[PDB]
């Protein structure tokens, strides 16, 4: 179906007799094949040589490998599969990432099992790269048995998560990324590294009972996903088994290092091995740990498969870089030095998983019974030359592309077949307008059909360049040769809403009391009832405070101050703290609200609907537009086409595509005639998004300038500044468009990014600017939902969390500083003509450590950046950078965060201890963001001993999580700071004392008191046993989120969507949390009436606190309820409780029952109003 796209194309060339006399040639299985013809002919041989059976293709580098394969999925589909190549080099201690392993491992099993359904189609091409072809592999991978998941397999919980422990999984208490799986009774989730979407398995005994899909954003089930049988293949290329632990002892008994356990080192490593938990760089020890014969990828083929290899000069040539570079890191990492100096294992054995040299894969395959088969561009004498060549590639010249549509029209003229093959969406009808502007016939073809002769066809599906062949009469022609662009290829939302973690010791901020350090959580039972309860501790010294589950909203987790405050008392020092505070955001408020009214009353054109230009500049899109974006340039074309003058921000991260909003929403402001501009903190992305502006809206009659610092006084004086005249559509400018001496001519749109790095000056010059014309603001710190919907009224901000192509994450090296790790690290970015941050913020030695990384690389570029510079020379300088002048940026924490070159993916860290959690995280995040695979490398010093705090900070970011130990604490303070960035005030004194989550939320009593312009808990003291048991949900982490989310909401449906989360979450709800959930709708219940209490005086009464009753409820108190008492003087409402049997009192659901009924006859309401026997 739609599935094959060029399958039918593709079949109408295999009717030239030049691929037909290969597929003869092939159908004897000769010794040696030789072909040569073009490299865009790569798709029609392997389609070829798949008629006669399986077949494995070789590709130079890993991007060769990834165009062969979508090409060849256009006509195979799922019978086509990649071999992926490792991102680390074998014996480089950092393992690969767990999807790599996951498809290489389900690759190999499927050519074990082609019978195999719930795998996948039987393969019939299998395309893979020089290194995962010389990189040898254990014969026993593919004996690995997955743990396969059905509905209905009977089973024992606690063996499958014992296998999957044994296969590298990770056991975590919630999933967030792959290879990882959480326990819970009777509920099993899993992320398998080839699996979408991560999948939820229910025990019931000893078999599953169901299966679903959930997402990763809000842990909730998906049920528009059916899930089948699901294949959990391991995790590592090793297994965990008694023999490898063994050994790891044997091998961890020398290098003990016992006390003071470095993180990195291997001691350590060996020692968790032995304990038999997977760590990083594990892979490397395979021939000492699990010692075999390791056979190449060759034997894993099904027998009789042959191998092409394409281009095999490259091949070899790049194979000795592979050779080359991992002989490098085998040296460095494995050195005597840096192996803890004691008894250096030897080499020759680490040998054995080294890349086999091209020789020995060739003899290998041949004498596996695999033929060798080569296909070279370069024209050979005994080979067979096929009859194909390659597209005329118009540069770009359009008289080139009238001959070619002209040639096109001859072609079809004669009765030969043409085809327009694009893979891009959207650029088919352009090719169609353009062939019928050349006067020709086009044709958009039936996705799997082939061009009918006389017309030619425009084609959707993947090509790199096309392909002549007059033999078959055919001529195909890419939408990369006629436009000189290549086009490479959905997406999940990534909330992971969760997270209000808790470490012993945090300090924690009560609303009633203050500032206290975190201590446990225990259960007391009052009346046969387990209660929960987070202890805290407040300097009475010693005193105690036990917040129960019911107000655990009035708990905040205290960030701002980075000096810690004094914990509070039981006095009244906190209060005034508060109210000085209180006084102090008012005036915040103030500005806020008079800004959105001042927008709100103020007179702007608003602007029309999209041109028609608009639909082909959108269309031009080189890649594919995100829901998120799609809803965020929807937002914010409505908000330009609103009178109100736009006041919008735009969250996302570096590397998510926000800026195509700011090109479409420009070009927009461009149509109805209104010039616009775009306000950038540093000259860079002056430059960077001037020529996003330029090749987003080229081709139409719109010219973009630029005023940078760098930009000539001619140019800037004249055609720059004087374009007042509307010489300029959009102006993309420095902080230079903030002086004086500029003016514009109907100025429409103005776009600002980075906002918070401008001057104080220019930032009250662009607040000035705000309430004149539309702005638009983008931002890569996110802010705090809570104050999101907090300060809405004033200031719209659209989120974006759908990443527009999976980044996968880059690989953390924590360790001591080795200078042939740094040089081996440096040399293999460099190898893929890369770029390398290096960090060291001592200015002082910036130089001198320059120097030293020259001395361990000479080859390599390597210059300097940090503050102190005048920014006439460090802007010159990151621009050097970014225009790849330089190879390596020696630079100071400042400068590096704060820049975005893409083609940097290489971070060292000398000195990482120096640094916070948060400053690591944010250097991290500037690399990797691109296509490529990022590494980053925190190193500490090895000629002084580590500190307590570095050990612990260090080991959190070492074993690379997402969880609550310090990545979502010190992700807070990244929102700090974008907080600052978003309102007006930037001091931190109220905030310290306070606690920032209470501090916006007091922004949010007083924006929410001034927004509205014009107008101008209850305690539960009753024998319920009602709680959350740990056996319900385990980890605690969870279980308080359930516990306050329960408590939060705030009516019928809300508790219900909450039960709803429990029972898909963590199972059908127990009698305890269903009494809770009872008791939660008693609240609900008592606040309609105004109740603040029902708490038991004693085992036999009970009180209602706070009730008033005129005569006629007071006289049906004393008819309906017996032997109860209303008190006037303290307002209260006294009745007995009756027995269950004639005894016992009443309790459970009975008491909660009865006490409903009882508030519903004495306020009016009958008493069958409503039950709360549901749930
Ligand atoms: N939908 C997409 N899929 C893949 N890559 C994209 C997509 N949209 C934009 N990009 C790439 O990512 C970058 C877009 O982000 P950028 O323009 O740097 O602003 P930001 O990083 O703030 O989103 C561009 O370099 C672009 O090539």
């Amino acid at each position: 179906s739609v599935q094959t796209p060029i399958a039918g194309l593709v079949e109408l060339a295999l009717s030239d007799p030049s691929l037909q006399d290969v597929i003869r040639r092939a159908a004897d299985r000769p010794a040696d094949l030789a072909l040569v013809g073009p490299a865009s002919a790569r798709v029609l041989v392997a389609a070829a040589l798949a008629q006669n059976g399986p077949l494995l293709v070789v590709a130079a580098t890993g991007r060769e490998a990834d165009e062969l394969t979508a090409e060849l999925r256009g006509v195979f589909g799922d019978s086509v599969a990649l071999f992926p190549s490792w991102e680390t080099l074998p014996h480089e201690r950092l393992s690969p990432g767990v999807e790599t392993v996951g498809a290489r491992l389900m690759l190999l099993r499927r050519l074990a099992r082609p019978d195999d359904e719930t795998l996948g189609a039987p393969l019939r091409v299998v395309v893979t790269t020089t290194r995962s072809l010389l990189q040898p592999m254990a014969p026993d991978l593919v004996d690995i048995e997955p743990v396969t998941l059905s509905v209905g397999a009977e089973m024992e919980f606690e063996d499958v998560v014992a296998r999957l422990v044994d296969l590298s999984y990770t056991r975590v208490d919630m999933v967030g990324k792959r290879g990882e799986f959480a326990v819970r009774g009777g509920i099993l989730d899993v992320f398998p590294p080839t699996a979408e979407h991560p999948v939820r398995v229910e025990f019931w005994g000893d078999e599953i009972s169901e299966m679903r899909a959930f997402a990763i954003a809000d842990q909730r089930s998906i049920p528009e996903v059916p899930v089948q049988t699901v294949v959990a293949v391991p995790c590592r290329e090793l297994l965990m088994t008694d023999d490898v632990r063994e050994r790891a002892a044997a091998l961890a008994a020398e290098h003990p290092t016992t006390e003071n356990t470095v993180p990195g080192t291997v001691p350590d490593m060996l020692a968790k091995l032995a304990e038999g938990i997977p760590v990083d760089g594990m892979e490397a020890l395979l021939p000492l740990l699990h010692p075999i014969e390791p056979t190449t990828l060759t034997r894993h083929l099904p027998e009789g498969a042959p191998v092409l290899v394409c281009d095999p000069e490259k091949v070899r040539t790049r194979a000795a870089d592979l050779i080359k570079t991992g002989r490098e890191f085998l040296e460095a990492s494995w050195s005597t030095a840096a192996v803890g100096g004691d008894a250096p294992i030897d080499l020759e054995a680490l040998g054995a998983s080294g890349f086999v040299t091209f020789e020995e894969a060739r003899e290998a395959a041949r004498e596996g019974g695999h033929p060798w088969w080569t296909l070279s561009q370069l024209s050979d004498e005994s080979a067979v030359e096929l009859d194909i060549r390659s597209a005329p590639s118009a540069r770009g010249s359009q008289h080139n592309l009238e001959e070619i549509f002209a040639m096109l029209r001859a072609h079809v003229a004669t009765g030969g077949y043409a085809a327009v093959v694009t893979p891009g969406i959207g650029t088919a009808h352009r090719v169609v307008e353009q062939l019928g502007e050349a006067d020709t016939a086009a044709t958009i073809l039936e996705p799997g059909t082939a061009p009918k002769a006389g017309v030619v066809g425009v084609l959707k599906g993947p090509l790199c360049s096309g392909v002549v062949l007059p033999g078959a009469n055919l001529v195909i022609i890419t939408e990369t040769d006629l436009t000189g662009n290549r086009v490479t290829a959905a997406a999940k939302r990534r909330n992971v809403v969760d997270p209000l973690a808790l470490t012993a010791g945090d300090l924690v901020v009560h609303d009633q009391h203050g500032i206290g350090k975190f201590v446990e959580m225990t259960e007391r039972v009052v009346g046969g009832a387990r209660r929960e309860y987070l202890v805290l501790e407040y300097a009475s010294g010693t005193d105690k405070l036990y917040v129960p589950m019911d107000s655990l909203d009035q708990l905040s987790r205290y960030v701002g101050g980075e000096a810690p405050s004094l914990s509070r008392l039981g006095g009244s020092d906190w209060a005034n703290t508060k109210t000085k505070a209180r006084r102090a955001v008012r005036e915040i408020a103030s500005e806020l609200v008079a800004l959105y009214a001042k927008r709100q009353s103020a007179p702007g054109h608003a602007f029309g609907p999209d041109t028609p230009w608009q639909a082909e500049m959108e269309d031009a899109f080189g890649f594919t537009e995100t829901i998120d974006q799609l809803t965020a340039i929807q937002e914010v074309k409505s908000d330009m086409e609103k009178p109100v003058p736009m006041d919008r921000v735009i969250c996302g991260d570096v590397g998510y595509g926000k800026t195509e909003i700011a090109v479409r929403a420009a070009f927009k402001a461009v149509q109805d005639g209104k010039q616009v501009a775009v306000l950038v903190p540093t000259t860079l992305l002056a430059d960077q998004h001037l020529q996003t502006f330029t090749n987003r809206m080229a081709g139409f009659p719109v010219t973009v300038k630029g005023l940078s610092r760098f930009t000539d006084p001619a140019e800037s004086r004249a055609v720059i500044e004087g374009l007042k005249d509307g010489s300029v559509d959009v102006v993309i400018g420095t902080h230079r468009l903030l002086q004086t001496g500029v003016t514009w001519k109907d100025l429409g749109l103005i776009i600002v990014d980075e906002e918070q790095r401008f001057g104080v000056e220019h930032k009250e010059h662009i607040k000035s600017m705000r309430t004149h014309v539309d702005v638009l603001t983008m931002s890569a710190t996110p802010i705090p939902r809570t104050l999101e919907m907090s300060l809405a009224g004033i200031r719209e901000m659209s989120t974006i969390l759908t990443p527009p192509e999976e980044r996968y994450p880059v690989l953390t090296y924590v360790g001591p500083h080795d200078d042939k790790q740094v040089a081996a690290a440096l040399r293999r970015e460099l190898l893929r003509d890369g770029q390398a941050f290096y960090i060291h913020n001592r200015v002082r030695t910036i130089d001198e450590a320059a120097a030293r990384v020259r001395q361990l690389v000479p080859e390599a570029r390597v210059v300097v950046a940090h503050g102190q510079m005048n920014e006439e020379t460090l802007e010159k300088t990151v621009e050097g950078f970014w225009n790849r002048e330089y190879d390596i940026l020696v630079c100071t924490t400042i400068v590096e965060t704060g820049l975005d070159i893409s083609n940097a993916n290489t971070l060292i860290v000398e000195r990482a201890d120096t640094f916070g959690l948060s400053q690591l995280h944010q250097l991290r995040g500037r690399v990797g963001r691109s296509r490529e695979r990022g590494y980053a490398y925190f190193l500490y010093p090895p000629n002084k001993p580590l500190t307590e705090t570095a050990y612990d900070r260090l080991a959190t970011i070492a074993q690379n999580n997402e969880l609550g130990a310090g990545m979502a604490v010190a992700m807070k303070d990244l929102e700090i700071r974008g907080a600052g960035n978003v309102l007006g005030a930037e001091q931190s004194g109220h905030v310290a004392g306070v606690g920032f989550d209470l501090y916006v939320r007091l922004v949010g009593e007083a924006v929410e008191a001034y927004r509205a312009a014009a107008d101008g808990d209850v305690r539960i003291d009753l024998p319920v046993d009602a709680h959350l048991p740990p056996e319900y949900i385990g980890s605690d982490r969870l279980r308080l989120e359930a516990y306050r989310r329960l408590a939060a909401a705030a009516d019928d449906d809300a508790v219900a969507s909450v039960v709803d989360e429990l029972i898909d979450r963590y199972g059908p709800l127990p009698e305890p949390a269903q009494r809770l959930v009872a008791v939660a709708r008693l609240r609900l219940l008592c606040r309609e009436f105004g109740i603040t209490e029902i708490g038991a005086v004693s085992a036999s009464t009970v009180r209602l606190s706070p009730m008033v009753l005129p005569d006629s409820a007071q006289l049906r108190l004393k008819r309906m309820y017996p032997g109860g008492h209303y008190r006037a003087t303290t307002s209260t409402v006294q009745v007995p409780l009756p027995r269950a049997g004639e005894a016992p009192r009443i309790r459970d659901l009975e008491l909660v029952q009865w006490v409903a009924g009882l508030v519903l006859v004495l306020n009016g309401k009958g008493q069958g109003d409503v039950d709360m026997s549901k749930f």
